[PDB]
């Protein structure tokens, strides 16, 4: 009867939004900044029903403030993830909403065969927990790959339609979601490893 725990998702969110790593204490404990794949409200995000939580820069808050004031109330609890019994299922659903907003509810609702109304009610939660956790995680993972590829293909199409010709690779990396796709997919793959 173990429930998913938001605390286990937090390090993953912080890792990729911040790009920080810390030296251990006896080396001086320096915070070092490197590869960053920040997705908060950035990945084809639909803000409808998100509560309008914003901060100037997540990197300037404590871990506890990110957890208690942003991630748990507005994202984790939006999936009622305290009632999701599979940690990995909760992780991948909540992270989808973190990056993409309402899409991270409505697409899973379609996968689950429940009304895709963007509200996680009892029927949606029942469907999540009734599913085999491994099967459901993989189906969500398939759909998240599909989503990232789809918003990238559409971004490329919009741009090429606008310029009236095929874009160069340089143009696509400057002007479209192709810029972000590698990082988005790599960050997604990393969620399997929690």
């Amino acid at each position: 009867n173990a429930m998913a725990n938001v605390k286990l998702l937090l390090p993953y969110i912080l890792k990729w939004e911040g790009g920080f790593v810390h030296d251990p204490a006896d080396a001086g404990g320096a915070t070092n900044k490197g590869v960053t794949i920040a997705t908060w409200k950035r990945v084809g995000y639909d803000k409808d029903g998100d509560g309008d939580i914003d901060v100037e820069d997540l990197k300037l808050l404590t871990d506890d403030d990110v957890l208690n004031r942003v991630l748990k109330p507005f994202y984790w609890d939006r999936w009622k993830a305290d009632l999701i019994e599979s940690q990995k299922v909760a992780n991948i659903l909540v992270d989808w909403v973190w990056g993409s907003g309402k899409y991270g509810i409505v697409i899973p609702q379609r996968i689950l065969g429940v009304q895709a109304d963007g509200i996680v009610g009892n029927k949606t939660l029942q469907a999540v927990n009734s599913a085999d956790p491994d099967e459901l995680f993989e189906s969500i993972f398939d759909a998240r790959r599909e989503f990232l590829e789809d918003i990238t293909a559409r971004s490329i199409k919009k741009y090429e339609d606008s310029i009236g010709r095929k874009a160069t690779e340089r143009e696509l990396l400057r002007h479209t979601n192709k810029r972000f796709l590698r990082g988005w997919l790599n960050r997604l793959e990393d969620i399997r490893k929690l």
